């Protein structure tokens, strides 16, 4: 049961992110802190694979031009992520902050408008600090913008 | 672990055959032997290398072409997985990238500005590792010539 998993983790650089593996090919996610705290995304098509017993890999590309490849080892409460940010997302991360689904064309208009190279690459580990299977296609799991303290509320059950 | 120094050849399920040499904890060389971009070879590519668990590793990086790569290797299981994020133009005009990159880095940069980037062409595949020899560290000769038809066999055999 890896699909359906709902995790919160904290990258070694202090960023706190939340992902929900909704399908074998779809995720939702929320960013709670860091350069781009506030951003949240739903129905992001993704490549999900099992690499071995215990290890998984969720990778995809964004309407922003950002390319992501996450590896999860939940048994070990650990994961690794590498994010390839187009220059402009580093310069102007605030553009990307919103509920993406409502403004997809904005992200596309933006990645053409602003500069792409050199990319800003963030490769970090993270500690998983929450893991609850919510079953498959559970649309309510990630359904509101993040707010200060939300991660605690989730972890507390509150 | 004793993963640095490794020299592997593998074949992606889409039929592409590639060759990598893990030269350092932060550097690779590589050769592409078939597929859309057969002929391409690269040296001293800075990379992010990590151990994720016992047996599993991850080499990821970005190219002067704009291509972003994240490879996972599980050598014990003679298997690996790769995802490659190609800028549109590399899919349209892969021949540009077919080069000893080091001699023409600025070409790649001039190109990724000149041509279109979006939508990207994403290739996420498994591959079977068909060769694995540790060649120790900073062995500069391991990958030192452009690939030729049959080269992978020659390596696997002995020449
Ligand atoms: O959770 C991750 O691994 C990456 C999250 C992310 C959120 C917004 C971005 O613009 C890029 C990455
Ligand atoms: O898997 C590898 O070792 C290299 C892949 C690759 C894909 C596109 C390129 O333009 C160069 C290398």
């Amino acid at each position: 049961n890896f699909i359906g998993s709902h995790m919160i983790y904290t990258y070694e650089n202090g960023w706190e992110a939340e992902i929900y593996i909704k399908n074998d090919h779809t995720i939702d996610y929320r960013i709670h802190s860091g350069m781009v705290a506030g951003r949240w995304v739903r129905d992001q098509e993704v490549n999900i694979v099992k690499l071995t017993e215990g290890v998984y890999k969720v990778s995809w590309t964004e309407p922003t031009g950002t390319d992501v490849s996450l590896n999860f080892m939940p048994n070990e409460k650990r994961m690794h992520g590498i994010i390839f940010f187009p220059k402009w997302v580093h310069e102007h991360p605030e553009i990307t902050v919103c509920y993406q689904n409502d403004h997809i064309d904005l992200m596309k208009e933006s990645r053409e408008k602003y500069e792409t190279y050199p990319k800003y690459v963030v490769p970090e580990f993270a500690e998983i600090t929450f893991l609850k299977n919510e079953g498959v296609d559970n649309e309510e799991v990630i359904s509101k913008a993040p707010y200060e303290g939300m991660t605690d509320d989730i972890r507390a059950g509150r």
